[PDB]
């Protein structure tokens, strides 16, 4: 193992003419950043790129983009070598050709819109017979190098000359298309895809060393997520990168057929896929094929479940195939198909977060040219409860917009196409704000699994607390060594208790922040809300999820609304379900549960037994100095005037909780608000309005409640024996 | 590479018990039929999924060498009406030809679920097909018919009718051992690296079935392949054998699949002898020998109470103050008598559907039946107290009076149950054949005390400064359970210095001091004066409460 | 004679909000064909009985001069099994010559209600047929397919899913001023009285 051979790994640097390794590798070969490298790969074919490094980059591995991958004939973890090229000169002239199927809709200057920005100041090596791809105007065309003056490789230097006379050749049957999907074409769903790609590599792209070997490959993997999450999206793009035939089975189109014909389809689908081998098999909407077997009443439905699930289990074969399916509701598929030899790996791929939906939006804005005043990450942020194909339709929609208004001087044009103009195109921030307020949400009701973006900083006063925390869920997780040493396991859960107000939701997503650990909230109403039968399948549903998203902490917040509705047999059924869940959680997987509530008093005392919520925080109202840390924390993001003395105004509320002062805060806000309005003024906020503001302030936690919550802190752990 | 008995583990009894109904008549026909007794025809195995029904139908049938016909659930269920019943059919009459045979029906429910839950004639008319093949065995050309189902509760009852499927065996979920002797059956094969304990990873992976267990083995070898290949960079189509040997599989590979594992039986009821001794428990001491006199007496000397002439109690009642080993001992005299040991806490028999909830009971009976002997434990019963003063909680512990009497004493069964809250207890069940033996469990006096602090700080490194004799005579009115969290609050304490500064690994006098000032009661006075109260009159709340 | 936007009334929003959705890939279809952007597949009118969602779906194919294509839930649903289906694929085939046209389901629900609610193998054929044929439009011929129901949750979840019927429109029960307008259409004819 020579080191010019390296492993093909994915591409950070979005550039064609780039590849990438680390810096001890770069060093190894003698090579440096301005060099052109020469890269010979797969059935005789070579690529020429510009070489960079990445710290990221294992030396083992040279991350290419899809684009130099394909002109090498090469896949990812393929072998490939490289080896310096300082004989490559600039050129005399170059003749490029478009391929058909990519520009057939657009005419005029393909040269000026697409190679000029492309090449200009670029100075591109590039090699005869290679395929690059030049995005613009709403489309993304690839030319083929026909030929070059220097062959059969050279740099584009502002001397060079172009030339790409002549009609789109038809595509090579071995050439594949770059508009097919692949990996870079899915964002917000890294982790998921990553598990995907462990599964499947090895036996797809090196079946014979899974035969030798004896050891059982994965042959069912279930995708499952709400409805435009990307499930088929990433099955077309898996069998492109592996480069494993993919035989696509719709649901809806299998049950379309009459019983004869769905039985038969199913047969050869599976047939045509042994006969490819390696190959991906994905059904989609596996639901309309096998749904719960209550709910298939029908005789030619219940045959053709029995047809697939026997099918399924003659993937004993071992013909190198994999079965994928997608599914919106995993309750809904038949639960025999869950079982072990059929689809054994599940994957769940979640509604993707603020990072996730900005990765998103990044890949439907490739080909659209975004004026300056574009922020995707504001509309990432905004967009929450999108799914990906939401985001990709409001891309689209933004664009069109951005069309009808230009499309006054087009008109004119419209018996031929204005391809130059079509640059000119730009989709400008309105574009997209007029496109967000059209926006049909569909994921608003799905439960949201994420890192909370609520840190320390937001959180003023209980410092002890926050230490009590770290301990609790952080050390465990940082330092698992350490308490083995000691013997002893780590405490499962958490209860917040104490008066309205004083930040027991911000601990519990503060500390999931801390830890960069996936957080599931929960509240009381929201378990009063699920249908009475339902309810039994939906809480087992919360705890797989967190198991899923390990590290994570499960927070179930408003616990008081449940207590005052058992004493209510709903409430009872759920409680006494998570108390069950609660013992099956073993501490070993990561999964920390906290409990919130306002009453102590009426909480149920089985939730305090040890082995469940036996951390018992007493979280208080803030002393003055806390209350000028929560002070800060509300008005860090708005214009405070320099008058406003908040050491005397923390003096002036003791007894007042943290949301008490967020209210003050926006009761002064709001006048300085009022002012801005009446006098065209840039608003201030100053001593005067907190003074006004303050004037009708009241407090949300009695003295007698405040003595309440005191005792209740010292006799807490007592409520499992007698009431007090 | 064929299967057999060697590849299986977790569960000898089961299949020692296959054997013998199997056996004789398999290997021994003539034999049989001459002898003019009638043996078993129908076998059903019963367990969740994975547990290796279908791995023990096919290792007796090469055991034995006898004719194998599989009969797949939904295969049959595949074909076109008049189909189905005609490929069953066939089954019976090429068994027939080819006897001595085993016919096994796998996923039997897929064929023939409860008479309600079938929806269509002609799903009906092939549960009746099957059922006059079952009768059809009369002809007694002897072939044995096997079948497999995850639910017992979903086979149509006529199937259960003695002529058919007249015997039925449980292969449950495997335990802390079982589990161990299934991991060494999928490790056979694999060059082990010296640091891996199975014996870890089986206590570890409670819940895993047999077939997460050959899965955690295959994902472990996975992660060692991907690792090293890596490296090689072979590619080769055929592989070398050196290189295969010299790759080893971590406790690291073992770990990795750990925490990616998906266990499937985890909300499944366990069934096992436990791991905990009287060792663990500190104090208690008189209540332990009463606990061998009741238990483990009658099992181990059932000679000696029949002069007497006594039937030996059924159920035991622990109530007192919380955290005080009530739910230890239970664990603990099941131990002693090397009986099989099942829990069942408050809330998991309120999470029962309530239509659902009247069959798990009878099922939790049943189970206890299986594993004769056997100790039922109904543990947290509080919480079903508090329920009902709620139709649900009524229903569930009438039934389990009504299946307490139905209960023979001569099967072994022995029931306990514990509750905090002796006054909200239903008086049904302590009268006299149910929990009539009342074992009040108070908070652990001094000496106790100082045995508990010494179980618990058995697996940590102390410091030889720490005075625990002085410990226990400050912490009077404390429970066990508050011990234990002192010992944990301490330990964090040495924990959370451990980590800032790499400094000795033990834990100090100084931190049980720190500890301690911030250590509260459990149980306060008022508790203690009531617990004391029902501790003498516990047995009068059948008539008029006070 | 024939339906226009000038006969229509209370709902002036609504109205705009299809027209933007269907004018661009209707009335520039080789732009749409060149450029690559998706645009709408499937338009769902939803509302009570008699609030002009026929009327709409008329107007817009004139207004657009597209080819119209009528399918009438209860007629497909009164026809045998085989017609049921075969019609279905007849009236995407015929719009996919004719493009640009409009396929315009009357009472959707009669066609494709809730699974839960679609009692009879045959019957869940023929949702599963119309889903099909939805996504059977990814040929991108210059065809859209608007629908009409008055229970919006009466129809299959499935066909609100991306790239079948993803766009919705809300023509709801019309306010004072919309009375009025709807008044003056109907009116038109007529010679009022004054003291009317
Ligand atoms: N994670 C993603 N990353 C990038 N694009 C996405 C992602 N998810 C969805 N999209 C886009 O939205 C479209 C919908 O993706 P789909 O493959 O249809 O997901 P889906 O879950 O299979 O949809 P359903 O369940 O059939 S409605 C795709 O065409 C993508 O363009
Ligand atoms: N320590 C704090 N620091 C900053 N803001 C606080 C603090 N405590 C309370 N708040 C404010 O009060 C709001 C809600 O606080 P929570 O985190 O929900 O505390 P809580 O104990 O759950 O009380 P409730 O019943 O939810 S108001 C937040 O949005 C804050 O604006
Ligand atoms: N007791 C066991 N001993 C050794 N291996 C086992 C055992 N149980 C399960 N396995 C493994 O799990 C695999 C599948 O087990 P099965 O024989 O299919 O059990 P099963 O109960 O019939 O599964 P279902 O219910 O059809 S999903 C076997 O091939 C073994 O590799
Ligand atoms: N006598 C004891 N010896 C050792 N540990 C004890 C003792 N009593 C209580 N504990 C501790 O308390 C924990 C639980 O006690 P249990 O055995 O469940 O008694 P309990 O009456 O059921 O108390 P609760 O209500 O479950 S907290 C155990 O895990 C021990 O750590
Ligand atoms: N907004 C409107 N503007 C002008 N005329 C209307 C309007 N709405 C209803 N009408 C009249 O009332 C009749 C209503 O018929 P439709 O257009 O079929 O409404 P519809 O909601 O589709 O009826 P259903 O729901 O199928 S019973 C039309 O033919 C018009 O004459
Ligand atoms: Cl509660
Ligand atoms: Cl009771
Ligand atoms: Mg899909
Ligand atoms: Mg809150
Ligand atoms: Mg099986
Ligand atoms: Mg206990
Ligand atoms: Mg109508």
């Amino acid at each position: 193992n020579r080191p010019n051979r390296l492993i093909v790994d994915e591409a950070i640097n979005e550039d064609n003419s780039v590849v990438s390794l680390s810096q001890p590798k770069m060093d190894e070969l003698q090579l440096f950043r301005g060099d052109t490298v020469l890269l010979k790969g797969k059935k005789r074919r070579e690529a020429v790129c510009i070489v960079l490094s990445d710290d990221t980059c294992s030396d083992e591995k040279i991350r290419m983009n899809r684009v130099v991958r394909n002109n090498l004939r090469v896949r990812l973890g393929d072998v490939i070598s490289i080896q310096p090229c300082p004989d490559v000169k600039y050129g005399k002239r170059i003749h490029v050709l478009p391929i058909d199927d990519t520009v057939e809709g657009i005419t005029g200057n393909l040269f000026e819109v697409y190679l000029k920005p492309y090449f200009l100041e670029a100075y591109r090596p590039i090699r005869k017979g290679d395929i690059f791809l030049v995005r613009g105007g709403m489309r993304a065309v690839e030319f083929k190098v026909v030929e070059t003056d220097p062959s059969p490789y050279c740099i584009v230097a502002p001397d060079t000359v172009i030339h790409c006379e002549g009609e789109p050749i038809k595509r090579e049957d071995e050439e594949e298309s770059l508009n097919e999907v692949g990996y870079d074409d899915i964002g917000g769903c890294r982790k998921q895809l990553a598990q995907i790609k462990e599964m499947v590599e090895l036996p797809l792209r090196h079946p014979a060393l899974f035969k030798a070997i004896g050891v059982k490959p994965p042959r069912g993997i279930l995708l499952y997520g709400p409805p435009g999450t990307g499930k088929t999206l990433i099955a077309r793009a898996v069998a492109n990168e592996t480069g494993a035939f993919f035989f696509l089975i719709n649901g809806p189109e299998i049950m379309s057929k009459l019983a004869g014909e769905s039985e038969s389809n199913l047969r050869k689908a599976f047939e045509e896929a042994e006969k490819n081998a390696p190959a991906i098999i994905f059904i989609d909407e596996l639901d309309a094929i096998a749904p719960k077997r209550e709910k298939t009443h029908g005789e030619v439905e219940r045959r053709i479940v029995s047809q697939l699930l026997t099918l399924m289990d003659g993937l004993k074969q071992r013909a190198h195939v994999i079965v994928m399916a997608a599914t919106n509701r995993p309750n809904s598929i038949d639960p025999a198909l869950r079982r072990f030899g059929r689809f054994d790996r599940e994957v769940d791929i979640g509604i993707p977060d603020a990072t996730g939906r900005l990765e998103i939006l990044q890949i439907h804005t490739k080909n659209m040219k975004l004026a300056d005043d574009v922020d995707l990450e504001q509309v990432a942020n905004e967009t929450h409860g999108h799914v990906g194909a939401d985001l990709a339709a409001l891309c689209s929609e933004a664009a069109l917009q951005a069309i009808r208004k230009k499309m006054d001087l087009i008109d004119l044009e419209d018996e031929t196409i204005d391809a130059e103009v079509m640059n000119s195109l730009a989709v400008t921030m309105d574009d997209f704000r007029w496109a967000l307020s059209q926006s049909n949400p569909s994921a608003l009701r799905e439960t949201v699994v994420e890192v909370p973006q609520v840190t320390w900083e937001d959180i003023g006063g209980l410092e002890d607390v926050k230490r009590e925390l770290q301990e609790l869920v952080q050390y465990p997780v940082e330092h698992p060594d350490k308490f083995l040493k000691f013997g002893m396991t780590p405490s499962k859960g958490v209860l917040f208790y104490g008066p309205p107000g004083c930040g027991k939701t911000l601990l519990a997503k503060a500390i999931a922040n801390e830890c960069q650990a996936n957080f599931i909230s929960i509240k009381g109403p929201e378990l009063l809300t699920m249908w009475f039968g339902e309810s039994e399948a939906n809480v087992r549903e919360i705890f797989d999820k967190a198991r899923q998203a390990a590290p994570c902490v499960l927070f179930f917040d408003e616990l008081d609304s449940i207590a005052k509705a058992r004493g209510g047999g709903a409430a009872d059924r759920v409680i006494n379900q998570i108390l069950t869940e609660m013992d099956g959680m073993s501490t070993k997987k990561n999964v920390f549960i906290i409990g919130a509530t306002n009453r102590p008093d009426i909480i149920d005392p089985a939730i305090l037994r040890p082995g469940r919520l036996d951390q018992l925080i007493y979280i208080p109202l803030p002393d003055e100095k806390s209350r000028v840390a929560i002070l800060k924390a509300n008005l860090r993001k708005s214009p405070v005037a320099k008058d406003v003395d908040l050491e005397f105004l923390a003096k002036m509320t003791n007894g007042f909780s943290g949301a008490d002062l967020t209210e003050i805060c926006q009761r002064a806000c709001k006048l300085a608000i009022r002012e801005s309005i009446e006098s065209e003024i840039r608003p201030e906020i100053r001593r005067d309005h907190f003074e006004e503001a303050m004037r009708f302030a009241r407090r949300s936690v009695s003295d007698n409640d405040i003595r309440k919550y005191e005792m209740f802190a010292q006799t807490l752990q007592q409520s499992r024996g007698f009431g007090s």
